[PDB]
């Protein structure tokens, strides 16, 4: 089978490290400050850590036999909690597929813009590339899965190499890169970038909703709990270590990109300030550059305007593009196999008879082709809207709802003293799980109150329907 | 004992008819349109009608013995729903006391301003008068309750006389009243006032939130269900007829004041337009008055600026002041006797052991003096804030919460097929109750999302605590 490392840690890191690490973290650091983005990352880390503690408590309760995160949750805490969590998580993964594919397509379109290869329009090209990508990924999922075990390590190595390449690039200031920002590690840039600089229609929690899908993916290790040799011990430590490593990398990258790149920058070489005019207080002014004229007009570079800041900073640019592709495609593929399997397992249990027609599977491996079609349609529908910053809040809402369900389910089972609930995890507390559920609920209401209200209305309706069923 | 007219209908109408009907309905008609105010009244009427159907189902379920709405709810529908509903309703009545007393104090200060009798400040005078009024009302509730049976009829007669006096006043246009608006029943004024004219920080639901406490008070007939001769027949028809009559009066008054008084008006006599300037399209311009110059400056008269439009329109001004006092004081007294009784009944059941110290009662009639002190403190604290337009949304939030609890609890009992749930009401449907609960929840999030979220988190915490208790 799979050892704890290759079965939980690698998959969790690959699912967590997705689209926001490379093409949105720098923008988040620009919009907030360095310290305030550290606060955002810490809040997401607290949410995912409490959810991971709850998930480990679920894993340590019961028997090894049985695979899938929905299976463990349903056999541990109630048909009603199992069904609600499974449905919400399946929808969350289905829309996460779209978010990751849109990030990949945006990166591809940005790379094509360098060669001036435009087919119809930037948004239209993003839509076309996303549709092609999701079709290809669905074909890969339904046809080729034996290569996945060998490809996980390759993708993780490529992503780590891209991260190291960016970190190396931050330590090599270049004169050519200076007009586009990236003056190197300077105290002036750190001082300027420490405070928030939110623009119009940008707040702390909008940026948090953009970032939060980065922290998601912690349930990748539990999704193949059956495939693990010792799921009761592999899942807890694997998930917790993956959360720790990804959070440390996020914090380090945020601080580095905030301390090495200015918020606003032009892209023209002959912008130097030989004689200071009125003693400009900007960090770029102290670095012999004049970006004061940029803020009046639209800027095309800097933390606030360029989503490919990390690609620019890195010494070997195509490695980062491979890293972006690796991260986005790995996360999209992980979410594209998690949702159909969860939906099929939910339909086998016949929790909702309306969805029972999706229980049919085809092939030797019992592939949920009907479920695959449903998740493909959901992902495609969310790809026809081709903005990462509008899709990401939806991902945040649904993953926060799933995490609140998991935390509240374990807390309610501990409080009710359910006969089948006796977790063996040492670091699980029912009150910390309740705190995590409350935090997720409050955060998802703060991000978007009506979307959250609709989510809870649906969740309560499903819970009541399953509770009172024939 | 008490019949359905003097025991349900009269008290329900007296509790429903309060501060808004007299000092905020004209302002609501000004802010919204005539049609939009009619829509507001219809939405409130739908909410209260569904809640009344649920309450009638509760009343028809069970046995006659036992008094108080909380008693019927708890005996019919669980200890958990009963306790949550009782606590939320007690808090709602405690803050409604403050709302009604603040409205009375605002009317008193407005009357005193005519004689230029100012003690400290308008807000400070409102606060002082409200504190004195709530102290006197608490003393009345503690000591004198035998007069109340003979006082309900007198208060209702006075209020109806005030309503009729206003309606008569609308039919007697006067030259002296014309500068302050009130040009009589004219088609020009109706056409102008039909469309919304919301000001800054005023929306449909903020106006709805301000109006909604007017429609509340439908459970006053149920709070003395023990005192009724035949509660299972007295409560349903009495409550429904009271809702119908009050809604018809609200609609008629709204249409009348919108069709007889202009939105903005000055207060100076020599404002006449002998020759039209640029063919002014305002209704007042067509009525030989020039209020165009008023819109640039702050206006002191009209629907938008005067809260005592109905007092001005009526032929006998002191009668309306008696009507305002009668309505406000009757509703405040009803809430101030409902809240302590419900809290004491809740504390007797020992649903929440933290509140058990409030179960003690003094006197021959077992007056909850400890409970009276708590509601007096809550009302006083909400009187220290002396704006009706800010207290009223809180009242809307908490009464909508109580109504959603009642509707959802009866729907859940019907769905769960509880052993003690077998309502005899012919016009009760569980799906209509569920729709009413959903409507109340959605409306209370629309009015104020974080207040509604806090209320529902508290309600869920209470429900879970009672469910899993020793
Ligand atoms: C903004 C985002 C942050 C969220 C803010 C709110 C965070 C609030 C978080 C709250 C978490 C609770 C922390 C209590 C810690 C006590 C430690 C202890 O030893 O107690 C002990 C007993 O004593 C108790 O039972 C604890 C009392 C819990 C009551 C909770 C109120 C909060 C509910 C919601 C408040 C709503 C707040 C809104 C208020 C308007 C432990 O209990 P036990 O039973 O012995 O455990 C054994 C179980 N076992 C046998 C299975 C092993
Ligand atoms: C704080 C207090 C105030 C709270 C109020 C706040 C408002 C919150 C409101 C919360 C809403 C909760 C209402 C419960 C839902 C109805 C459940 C039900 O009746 O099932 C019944 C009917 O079943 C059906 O008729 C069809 C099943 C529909 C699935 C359920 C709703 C899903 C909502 C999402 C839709 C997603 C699609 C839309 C989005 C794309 C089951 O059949 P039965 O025979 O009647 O049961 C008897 C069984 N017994 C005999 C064993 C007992
Ligand atoms: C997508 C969907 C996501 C859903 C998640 C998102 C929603 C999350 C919603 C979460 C709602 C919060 C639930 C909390 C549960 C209560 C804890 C409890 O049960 O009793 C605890 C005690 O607790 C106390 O002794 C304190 C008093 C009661 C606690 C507070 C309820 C009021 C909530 C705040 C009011 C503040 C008022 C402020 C006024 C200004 C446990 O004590 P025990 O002795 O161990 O119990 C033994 C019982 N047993 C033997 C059966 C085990
Ligand atoms: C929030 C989004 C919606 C939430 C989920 C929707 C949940 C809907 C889920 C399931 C729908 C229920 C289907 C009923 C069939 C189930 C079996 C059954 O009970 O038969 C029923 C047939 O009743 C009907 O067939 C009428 C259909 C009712 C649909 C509306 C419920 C309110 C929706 C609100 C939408 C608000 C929209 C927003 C408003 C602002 C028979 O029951 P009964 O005979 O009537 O009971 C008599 C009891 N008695 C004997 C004591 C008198
Ligand atoms: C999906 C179809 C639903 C149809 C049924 C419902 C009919 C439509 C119902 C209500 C319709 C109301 C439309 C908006 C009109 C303005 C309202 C307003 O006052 O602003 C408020 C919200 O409004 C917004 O934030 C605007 C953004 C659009 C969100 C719209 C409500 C979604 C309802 C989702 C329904 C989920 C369940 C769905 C059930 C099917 C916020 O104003 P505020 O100033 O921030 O408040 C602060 C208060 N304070 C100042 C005192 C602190
Ligand atoms: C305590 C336990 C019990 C649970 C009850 C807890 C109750 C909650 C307590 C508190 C809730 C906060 C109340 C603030 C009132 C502002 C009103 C307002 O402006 O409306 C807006 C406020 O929603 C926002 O988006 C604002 C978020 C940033 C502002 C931050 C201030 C502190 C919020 C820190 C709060 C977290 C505290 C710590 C938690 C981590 C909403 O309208 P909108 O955003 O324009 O609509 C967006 C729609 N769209 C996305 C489609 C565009
Ligand atoms: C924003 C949304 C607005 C609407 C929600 C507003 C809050 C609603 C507040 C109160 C409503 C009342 C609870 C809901 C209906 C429960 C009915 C039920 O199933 O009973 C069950 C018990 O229930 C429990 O054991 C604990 C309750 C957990 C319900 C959790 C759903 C989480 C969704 C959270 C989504 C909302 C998150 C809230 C914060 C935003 C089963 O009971 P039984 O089978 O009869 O067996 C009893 C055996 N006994 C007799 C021995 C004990
Ligand atoms: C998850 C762990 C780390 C506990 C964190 C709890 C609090 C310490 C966090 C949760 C919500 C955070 C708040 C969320 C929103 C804001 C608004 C934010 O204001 C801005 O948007 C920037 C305005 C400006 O300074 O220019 C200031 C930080 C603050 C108060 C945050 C302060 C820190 C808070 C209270
Ligand atoms: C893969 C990630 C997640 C973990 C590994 C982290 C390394 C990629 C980082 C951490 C410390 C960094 C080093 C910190 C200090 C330096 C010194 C710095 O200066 C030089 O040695 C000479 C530079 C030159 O002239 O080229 C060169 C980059 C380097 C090795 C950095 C290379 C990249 C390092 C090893
Ligand atoms: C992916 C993660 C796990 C590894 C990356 C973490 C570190 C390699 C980065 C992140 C934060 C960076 C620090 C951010 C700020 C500074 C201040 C900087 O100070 C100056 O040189 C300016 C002072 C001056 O010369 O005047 C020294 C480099 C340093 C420590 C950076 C060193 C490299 C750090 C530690
Ligand atoms: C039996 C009846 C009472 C059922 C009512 C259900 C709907 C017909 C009601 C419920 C919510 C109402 C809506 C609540 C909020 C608004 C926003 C409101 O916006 C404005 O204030 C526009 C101001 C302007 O015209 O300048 C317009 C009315 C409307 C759509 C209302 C239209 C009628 C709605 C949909
Ligand atoms: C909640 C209850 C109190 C509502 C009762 C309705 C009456 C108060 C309204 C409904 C019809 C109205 C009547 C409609 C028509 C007229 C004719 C009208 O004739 C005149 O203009 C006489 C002029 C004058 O007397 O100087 C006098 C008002 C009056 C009686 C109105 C008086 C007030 C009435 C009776
Ligand atoms: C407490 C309530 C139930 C008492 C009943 C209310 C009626 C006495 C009021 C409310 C609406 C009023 C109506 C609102 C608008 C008009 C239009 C108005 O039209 C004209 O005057 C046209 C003449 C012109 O301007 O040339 C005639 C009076 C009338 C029917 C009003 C008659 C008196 C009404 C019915
Ligand atoms: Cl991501
Ligand atoms: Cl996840
Ligand atoms: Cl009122
Ligand atoms: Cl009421
Ligand atoms: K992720
Ligand atoms: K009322
Ligand atoms: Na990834
Ligand atoms: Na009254």
């Amino acid at each position: 089978k799979f050892g704890w490392i290759k079965g939980v840690l690698v998959r969790c890191m690959l699912n967590i490290w997705g689209v926001m690490l490379f093409i949105r973290l720098s923008w988040i650091v620009g919009q907030a400050g360095i310290g305030l983005s550290v606060l955002v990352i810490m809040m997401a880390t607290v949410v995912t850590t409490i959810t991971g503690l709850s998930t480990s408590a679920i894993a340590t309760n019961g028997f090894v036999r049985g695979g899938g995160a929905y299976y463990l949750i349903s056999r541990s805490l109630g048909p009603e909690f199992g069904g609600a969590i499974g449905l919400i998580f399946a929808f969350a993964n289905a829309v996460a597929v779209a978010m990751y594919v849109v990030g990949f397509a945006e990166t591809v379109v940005e790379l094509l813009k360098e060669h001036s290869i435009l087919m119809i329009d930037e948004i239209n090209d993003i839509r076309i590339i996303g549709a092609i990508t999701v079709v290809i990924l669905l074909g890969i999922s339904v046809a080729g899965m034996e290569w996945e075990a060998k490809a996980q390590i390759v993708l993780l190595v490529i992503l780590l190499l891209a991260i190291g390449d960016f970190v190396i690039g931050t330590f090599i200031p270049l004169e050519s890169k200076k007009p586009k920002g990236f003056f190197g590690y300077k105290s002036e840039i750190f001082n300027e970038n420490f405070g928030p600089d939110f623009r119009e229609e940008e707040t702390f929690f909008s940026v948090f909703a953009i970032f939060f899908p980065a922290a998601t993916g912690i349930l990748a290790g539990a999704n193949i709990s059956g495939d693990l040799a010792d799921p009761q011990s592999a899942i807890p430590k694997g998930t917790l270590l993956a959360i720790l490593i990804t959070t440390l990398v996020y914090v380090g990258i945020a601080v580095s990109v905030g301390s090495c790149v200015v918020r606003d920058a032009t892209g023209n070489v002959n912008d130097t300030i030989v004689t200071e005019l009125t003693n400009c207080t900007s960090a770029a002014c102290k670095l012999n550059f004049d970006f004061s004229s940029c803020e009046s007009s639209p800027c095309s570079y800097g933390l606030m305007n360029n989503f490919q800041v990390m690609s620019m900073v890195s010494g070997f640019t195509p490695l980062i593009s491979a890293g972006i592709f690796s991260a986005t495609l790995s996360s999209a593929l992980a979410s594209l196999v998690s949702a159909p399997k969860i939906f099929q397992a939910l339909c086998k249990d016949n929790i909702y008879p309306a969805f029972q027609m999706f229980a049919k599977g085809y092939g030797k491996n019992n592939e949920p082709l009907r479920g695959y079609i449903l998740t493909f349609l959901i992902a495609l529908g969310f790809i026809l809207i081709a903005e990462l910053n509008v899709i990401a809040p939806i991902i945040s809402n649904f993953f926060l709802a799933s995490y609140a369900l998991i935390n509240f389910s374990v807390f309610h089972a501990s409080l009710a003293k359910s006969p089948g609930w006796r977790p063996a995890f040492k670091y699980y507390n029912m009150w910390i799980s309740l705190l995590g559920a409350i935090l997720c609920c409050i955060v998802m209401f703060v991000i978007n109150w009506w979307a959250a209200l609709l989510t809870y209305v649906i969740v309560l309706g499903l819970y009541i329907y399953v509770t009172y069923k024939k």
